[PDB]
């Protein structure tokens, strides 16, 4: 798994059309969103990452707190972004490991928002630029 | 190498302050850049690269040319990004690259600008979201790894 770090004022998404044959499925509203003082966390499910997908969420949880944690960032937005890599998992998995993360970083008390998966999205960021407000994480599950 | 390219409205972005005690010399009305409809490349140099930063470069340089062709961006950006990766070249090192691929793109002749090197930046960006608008590529010497 990589996970690329952004400490924003904002970010919005629009989406545009599918992108594969099964995305998540959507209402009108989640075409659409936007979250603010928050640290998004865009992140490419990798095909090693199949191997345990417990164990690379587990970790992947812990990383983003974290560093939630040295920003001061209340509000995570789980942002599913394939092209961080070129060795993706297959899409089930991929969704099932997003929504495992989504779900891990609400589990620690903060503030989450994620996008939809599957999904040509256009988006808008502003980075907020301080020393640790772009950071990443490879994170490789071995058991 | 680790490149992150995005098909953009706009890449905007100011100097926070600098990540390095001697970063890319510039002067005041540098530290606030703007380029419109723009091919942004998120460029990290990494440790491998350290082994042959010529070949890198030109490699950086098709990679990151074919994909402005391909969505037709005749703006491109180079925007130093270290932490696109966990395993970075000297800082030295990266300068040298970064110019290397910026000088290149230009003689292919697209318009190309650059954020300057060595400092801690805010930026705003607008992702088309098109099919090709976010696309990452992975460049390194052929001899540390056979690609
Ligand atoms: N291994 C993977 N990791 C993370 N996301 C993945 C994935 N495989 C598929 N996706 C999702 O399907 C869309 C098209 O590939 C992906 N869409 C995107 O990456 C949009 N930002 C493109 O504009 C993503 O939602
Ligand atoms: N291996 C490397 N690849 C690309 N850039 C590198 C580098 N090593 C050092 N830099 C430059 O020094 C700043 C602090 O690391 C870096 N600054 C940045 O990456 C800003 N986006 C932070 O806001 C960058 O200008």
């Amino acid at each position: 798994m990589r996970v690329l770090l952004i400490h924003s004022d904002y970010i919005e998404y629009e989406v545009k059309d599918k992108a594969l044959k099964n995305p998540e499925p959507i209402s009108e509203d989640m075409k659409r969103g936007r979250m603010e003082e928050v640290l998004v966390a865009f992140i490419s499910v990798e095909k090693v990452d199949e191997k345990n997908p417990e164990e690379v969420s587990l970790k992947a949880i812990e990383e983003i707190s974290k560093v939630a944690e040295q920003v001061k960032a209340e509000n995570v937005f789980v942002y599913p972004f394939a092209h961080l890599s070129s060795e993706l998992a297959k899409p089930s998995v991929a969704m099932d490991i997003l929504n495992r993360v989504y779900q891990g970083l609400k589990e620690r008390g903060f503030n989450v928002g994620k996008a939809p998966f599957g999904y040509y999205k256009a988006f808008k960021i502003s980075c907020k630029g301080h020393p640790l407000a772009e950071l990443s994480r490879t994170i490789v599950p071995e058991e």
